[PDB]
């Protein structure tokens, strides 16, 4: 198995999903995600998506393997992909600002892996929506391109059978980027096209944190989280619906946005992915067209 054959080099990141590190196999490095007890069933939809559906695409992380393995005398569950030594977007938006070009690279090539995602392709996948969108689940590749990664959560829609298949996962979306209809706990579970909002709402922050991070005027913003001036670290369910429910809060604008005709592309985009009324909100589609326009 893929999982004897890896030596283990450093771990790049942790949390309560267990354990990233970055291991060598083959003489290559290799991204190996180390799931913690309480987070199985992630492991189990990850590896049930990548072995059921087609899912290589240059913008969604490469699946390598997914295996059992036992270490210090007990079962330890791996996911297996391709290593992206530029680190996630969140980590690279601190390290560097950037340009036209490399603002829209990497935010076209988000919205080209989403679209990709969402829509049932035949003769071939069921549209899929990921629900755990952020920038820390998103990978920066060397050509200046991200992919998506963690589809821990997804859920699965197709057509011929009008089945939907929510999984079985008691993990919840990351409570800072949950759309309003998640905390106020109206949205509509029995329906697909819900959760595909749910992404957009969460790609208009991702949107929202690289754009911040593009130089015009030779000014840039420092990086920050979305909401960052108006909830703590680790917000809780309610503090976030107080904000984005209650109060009706949205990511500021800075005004030397609307000096750039970029950023002022941008900044009318991510305004449309967040209406409180997930019907309003345009499609990951929608939003790669406009990109690749700008
Ligand atoms: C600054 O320190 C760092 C330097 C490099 C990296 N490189 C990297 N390469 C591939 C994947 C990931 C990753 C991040 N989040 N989740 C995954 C993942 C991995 C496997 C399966 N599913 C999700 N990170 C990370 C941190």
């Amino acid at each position: 198995t893929v999982a004897h054959q890896i030596t283990l080099l450093e771990c790049v990141g942790k949390g309560r999903y267990g354990e990233v590190w970055r291991g060598s196999w083959q003489g290559e490095n290799v991204a190996v995600k180390i799931f913690s007890s309480r987070d199985e069933k992630s492991w189990f939809r990850e590896t049930e998506l990548y072995n059921t559906v087609m899912l290589r695409h240059e913008n969604i992380l490469g699946f390598i393997a997914s295996d059992m393995t036992s270490r210090h005398s007990s079962t330890q569950l791996w996911l297996i992909t391709h290593y992206h030594e530029m680190g996630s977007l969140y980590d690279y938006l601190q390290l560097t600002t950037l340009d036209t070009v490399s603002c829209l690279r990497i935010v076209l090539s988000i919205a080209s892996g989403l679209a990709h995602l969402h829509i049932e392709i035949f003769g071939g996948k069921p549209a899929i929506a990921h629900r755990d969108l952020k920038s820390k689940n998103i990978l920066v590749k060397k050509n200046g391109q991200c992919c998506i990664a963690d589809l821990g959560l997804a859920v699965m829609h197709s057509q011929s059978t009008n089945q939907l298949d929510v999984g079985n996962n008691p993990r919840v979306g990351t409570k800072r980027y949950m759309a309003p209809e998640v905390l106020d706990e109206t949205i509509q579970v029995d329906c697909f096209d819900s959760y595909k909002r749910v992404d957009i709402w969460a790609f208009g922050l991702v949107l929202w944190e690289v754009a911040r991070r593009m130089v015009s005027n030779g000014i840039v913003e420092d990086y920050k989280p979305p909401f960052y001036d108006v909830v703590p670290n680790d917000p809780s369910f309610e503090d976030m619906r107080k904000v984005v429910c209650v109060d009706q809060q949205r990511p500021n604008i800075p005004n030397r946005w609307f000096s750039d005709p970029t950023l002022t592309s941008l900044a009318k985009l991510m305004k449309e992915c967040w209406y409180q009324n997930p019907s309003a909100r345009l499609t990951a589609l929608r939003i790669k067209k406009t990109l690749t326009k700008i």
